[PDB]
């Protein structure tokens, strides 16, 4: 079973885990990769219940299970903290334009 279901993508919570400690670690050194530059400010525009508290960033999580580098960032997005803690897994799949919703 999948811990979290972005549209069609199966992730397990070692895949957030694994996706997170990267984009966390560029962002402690305070660098970004891709022409998006990621990891960056989520500022959560679309008012997601968030229990864990701000700042978020957005860091893209991918289907292929391989940790993003620099290349299409996909769908998908794990959004963490400046503590290290999961805030959410979220997706523009089903979502109008450039929106997010929730990975079930
Ligand atoms: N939908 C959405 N985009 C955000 C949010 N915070 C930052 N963004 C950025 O605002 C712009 C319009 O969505 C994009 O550059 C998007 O970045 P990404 O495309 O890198 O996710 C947010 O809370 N929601
Ligand atoms: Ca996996
Ligand atoms: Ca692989």
């Amino acid at each position: 079973a999948c811990d979290y279901t972005c549209g069609s993508n199966c992730y397990s919570s070692s895949d957030c885990s694994t996706a997170q400690a990267a984009g966390y670690k560029l962002h402690e050194d305070g660098e970004t990769v891709g022409s998006n530059s990621y990891p960056h400010k989520y500022n959560n525009y679309e008012g997601f219940d968030f229990s864990v508290s701000s700042p978020y960033y957005e860091w893209p999580i991918l289907s292929s299970g391989d940790v993003y580098s620099g290349g299409s960032p996909g769908a998908d997005r794990v959004v963490f903290n400046e503590n290290n803690q999961l805030a959410g897994v979220i997706t523009h799949t089903g979502a109008s334009g450039n929106n997010f919703v929730e990975c079930t």
